[PDB]
């Protein structure tokens, strides 16, 4: 009888952090939804309140996937699982730092910028999003912090490649912890003046 692997690996939020971020997340989205630019471009996305817009919320404490696994049925499950550097951080306390949360009309999520140390537990998978193209490695890395009622969690990451591509190729308002952008098609991004930190397990999830 062979081991299962967990569901999946990734970076868990202190309660205390999970917390913190949280509530940025619901300032964000309700700072956002009253926001004349937001509410100016609302065809393209009385007024919505996005805390309920996003009416899907992660359960427990916020997490920063590595890789996501299945129990071992997911393509380069075993290969990331057998790695040293995930062995050696498994349990292991990590600071992660947050520059920028945005939304979409599918998602609510939080930017994870990784050092280099936290990259080295980044998966190198044959398949790549589409959507990664000329990123550096672990862009994909982020928070989510709610999504609309069809949709899957993991397009969060989806939706921030999406977001760093425009980005990437090249400011509507001044919130109190950052600026605000339309970059079109109902999607919007907080940078933040101050990268946010949060304490983190890299540890795995078997539910
Ligand atoms: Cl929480």
């Amino acid at each position: 009888e062979k081991d299962f692997l967990p569901l999946y690996f990734g970076w868990f939020l202190t309660k205390k952090s999970s917390e913190t971020l949280r509530k940025a997340g619901q300032v964000f989205l309700e700072e956002l939804g009253n926001h004349k630019a937001f509410k100016k471009e609302l065809r393209h996305f009385e007024k919505l309140e996005l805390v309920s817009y996003f009416g899907k919320r992660p359960p427990g404490v916020l997490q920063c996937t590595t890789k996501f696994c299945d129990y071992g049925k997911a393509a380069g499950a075993e290969e990331y699982a057998q790695q040293e550097v995930v062995k050696r951080s498994y349990g292991k306390a990590f600071k992660l730092s947050i520059s920028a949360l945005f939304v979409t009309p599918k998602t609510a999520g939080a930017q994870v910028v990784l050092t280099d140390q936290e990259l080295q537990l980044w998966p190198s998978d044959l398949d790549k999003p589409s959507a990664s193209e000329g990123l550096p490695p672990g862009s994909r890395a982020h928070v989510t912090l709610g999504c609309a009622a069809d949709v899957q969690p993991v397009q969060t990451g989806l939706d921030l490649l999406d977001i760093l591509q425009q980005v990437k190729g090249g400011a509507v308002g001044e919130l109190p912890r950052g600026k605000l952008y339309s970059l079109g098609k109902g999607r919007w991004m907080l940078s933040l003046t101050k990268k946010m930190e949060v304490k983190a397990i890299f540890t795995g999830y078997y539910g």
